[PDB]
């Protein structure tokens, strides 16, 4: 792809092991990142430091974009490598140069920002309006329609744990496991420890 | 500034009265808006019509931007006029030509998307981390720090209805009543009718 190849030619790319923290909330934002390979979680915390997963991001996703457009912003969340990752980086200052050369690279970034706003808005509604079963059900549907979901003969395979679902919907891992058992009994899913199949 | 004035010169300007809906969730998105004057509320809804305010947007804000970057999308929320509004409107197709001539106009729009993502993400953490009591406590603390809060001898007085609290925190007006009474019992606020005093 020529636009993304040109862009990456102006970055420097680095390897990070699984569980590396790429971005820390509250740091000064001066750098944009782009996932060449691997997956990350975007995390926020409560007052006791307890984590919740705000999003997962994958190969082809920009990260660290939110301070690009205004001076002196701070990182809004933590970003942690869930797998080993290969991440391109570029300063905000150089990226702003690229945008004046070819605004298509800003369109590619902004498209992802717009998607994230859509997804995060929907999460506000799920948290505001739905009971725990309904939040879990939506979370499974959403994971199943991700590009990384694998098609099986009986449905979509997703890679997630009860603790991760809990950290998405705001309940305990035990509560998630009870609800997954209900959804299994209803013949809607098959739930293992690290994998769930959503039947279809 | 010259970028904004250049942009507006390519738009069709129109007026909405207070309480009108500018954008309905689920409609096909083909047009970008920009608020020249007035203010709007961005909301989402229950199946049962329960509402939650995602944001207020004001003069200078783009609206209807989320469908710009891929064809075939639907509007993600309702946008309703909180006051009479004058709004500039441009097709996505035309606006994409503008971006190529001067991408500063996209920087302006993407700057607002970034702020909205930060604000909405904070709302997700509040909803997920806090029970309805904690959400109300925190909403009252926040309102007490706003300019419309009235400093009194006993603390900061706010004027807000149970209804209005519910469409911030995600609970019904009756639930709001119960929590406020509990908080009062704990000698943290006084709460009666639409008048709250935060000690
Ligand atoms: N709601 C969200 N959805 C997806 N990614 C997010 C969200 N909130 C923050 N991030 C990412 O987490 C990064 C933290 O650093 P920045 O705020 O610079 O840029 C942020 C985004 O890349
Ligand atoms: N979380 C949010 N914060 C502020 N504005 C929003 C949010 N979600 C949706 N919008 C606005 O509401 C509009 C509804 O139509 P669009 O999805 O085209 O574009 C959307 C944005 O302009
Ligand atoms: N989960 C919820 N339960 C009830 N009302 C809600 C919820 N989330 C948002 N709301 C809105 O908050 C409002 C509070 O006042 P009402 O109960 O009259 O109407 C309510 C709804 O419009």
């Amino acid at each position: 792809d020529p636009t993304l190849e040109w862009f990456l030619s102006h970055c420097h790319i680095h390897k990070y092991p699984s569980k590396s923290t790429l971005i820390h909330q509250g740091e000064k934002a001066e750098t944009l990142y782009y996932i060449v390979k691997g997956s990350v979680a975007v995390l926020i915390k409560d007052e006791e430091g307890k984590e919740m997963i705000l999003s997962y991001l994958n190969q082809g996703d920009f990260i660290g974009e939110l301070g690009l457009f205004e001076e002196g912003q701070e990182r809004s969340a933590w970003v942690r490598a869930k797998t080993a990752c290969e991440v391109a980086e570029i300063s905000y200052k150089k990226f702003r140069q690229l945008i004046q050369v070819n605004p298509d690279i800003l369109m590619r970034l902004s498209a992802q920002m717009a998607r994230r706003l859509q997804v995060t808005s929907e999460k506000v509604g799920n948290l505001a309006f739905l009971d725990v079963t309904g939040r879990i059900a939506q979370t499974l549907l959403n994971l199943a329609k991700q590009p990384d979901a694998m098609t099986l003969p009986d449905g979509m395979q997703i890679k997630i744990t009860r603790q991760e679902i809990g950290q998405i919907v705001g309940c305990s891992r035990e509560t998630v496991g009870r609800i997954l058992k209900m959804l299994e009994d209803q013949n809607l899913i098959s739930a293992h420890g690290k994998t769930i199949v959503v039947y279809g």
